């Protein structure tokens, strides 16, 4: 009766560093990935008196499901 500690906790939601450009629009990024402007903002409380451009880089919340035609596994590049 050998019992060990098995069971990892994989992440669900992550953030991607996007080199915000001077010619980018909130509505653009939202769709560009698959989210809603609000989400992104509320996610990084970007809501400020002045345009968001004030910043330099904005992170994007990646929403993916455990449902995939084929899963590679723990294998990493």
């Amino acid at each position: 009766g050998s019992s060990g500690s098995s069971g990892c906790s994989p992440v669900r939601e992550r953030r991607l560093e996007h080199q915000l450009e001077p010619g980018d629009t909130l509505a653009g990024l939202a769709l560009k990935y698959g989210v809603t402007m609000e989400q992104i903002k509320r996610a990084n409380r970007l809501y400020t008196n002045d345009s968001i451009f004030l910043k330099k880089t904005l992170y994007i919340p990646i929403l993916t499901e455990p449902r995939d035609l084929f899963n590679s596994g723990p294998s990493s590049g």
